[PDB]
């Protein structure tokens, strides 16, 4: 399963990684996308996840718009998880630089809830502006099934963990 990942809670658990490489090697259930309403996959995590896949996710992504238009801003949708994962749990998370409600990000993690466990990143950092101490403590204390959280960046992931309450 998991490996090298650092216990936060009973239910959090950590690793610098990226969350490409971890979904290739672990093939889990679910992979966690950091997707926009529009599924479109053109950076950061989605982009990265997206070109793992050659494109196969985009196509699905476009196929799964027109059929049923955006998803909400903290919402999500499954789709297949590719050469990645079974599923592909794709979750938009506030973006703060295109002015969304940091809010809403608790209501992005609570869809974690319908999966026993997963693999994702942490919502709304990176490009999506929020700040991951803050969107580390909404997944803690949101999130109850069990969350392999991989943060890509060392210095963060080492910010992240020696701040941790
Ligand atoms: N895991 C990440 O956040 C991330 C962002 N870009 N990339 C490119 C390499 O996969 C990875």
């Amino acid at each position: 399963s998991f490996s090298g990942y650092l216990k936060l809670t009973d239910n959090v658990y950590i690793k610098n990684a990226d969350i490409v490489e971890e979904a290739k090697k672990v093939k889990p259930t679910v992979v966690v996308n950091a997707a926009n309403v529009y599924l479109k996959h053109g950076g950061g995590v989605a982009g990265a996840l997206n070109k793992a896949t050659n494109n196969a996710m985009q196509v699905e992504s476009d196929d799964y718009i027109a059929t049923n238009g955006p998803l909400k801003v903290g919402g999500s949708c499954v789709l297949s998880g590719h050469n990645l994962a079974k599923h592909c749990l794709h979750v938009v998370g506030p973006n703060v630089n295109k002015g969304e409600d940091i809010q809403l990000l608790k209501s992005a993690y609570e869809n974690f809830n319908q999966h026993e466990v997963l693999l994702a990143p942490l919502l709304s950092a990176g490009i999506f502006g929020a700040d991951p101490i803050h969107s580390l403590r909404v997944c803690v204390d949101t999130v109850r099934t069990n969350v392999y959280l991989a943060v890509f960046d060392k210095n963060l992931y080492d910010k992240l963990v020696s701040s941790f309450l």
